[PDB]
């Protein structure tokens, strides 16, 4: 089907307020390195593809959409004023993710695999 993907989460914004912290430098250099390299993470890399993936409904359903591609060039951009904003996205990500799919898929077990790894990462933030 199509129809039509949305554009994709802005990764620059030279007006939106910005900064550079160790735990937003450990985000990238730690916390997504990590989650990126592994096995589960292909889904997550970049934003969702309704019309390759047959997905019709799902900008009907999520109207927040992030993914680690998303997540990647804000990092790597310094698109970031806090840690904070940047757990944020990750979070949104997750929980797309569990909305949109039922417990048990496969999708979400692949989630829950990636959302268990980031929150051991998470825990060893910096100060
Ligand atoms: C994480 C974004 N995302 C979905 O929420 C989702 C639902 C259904 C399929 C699918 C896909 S897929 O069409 O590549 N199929 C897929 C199914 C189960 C998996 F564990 C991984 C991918 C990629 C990214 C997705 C989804």
């Amino acid at each position: 089907p199509r129809g039509s993907n949305p554009p994709p989460p802005e990764t620059s914004n030279p007006n939106k307020p910005k900064r550079q912290t160790n735990q937003l430098q450990y985000l990238l250099r730690v916390v997504l390195k990590t989650l990126w390299k592994h096995q589960f993470a292909w889904p997550f890399q970049q934003p969702v593809d309704a019309v390759k993936l047959n997905l019709p409904d799902y900008y009907k359903i999520i109207k927040t959409p992030m993914d680690m591609g998303t997540i990647k060039k804000r990092l790597e951009n310094n698109y970031y004023w806090n840690a904070q904003e940047c757990i944020q996205d990750f979070n949104t990500m997750f929980t797309n993710c569990y909305i949109y799919n039922k417990p048990g898929d496969d999708i979400v077990l692949m989630a829950e695999a990636l959302e268990k790894l980031f929150l051991q990462k998470i825990n060893e933030l910096p100060t």
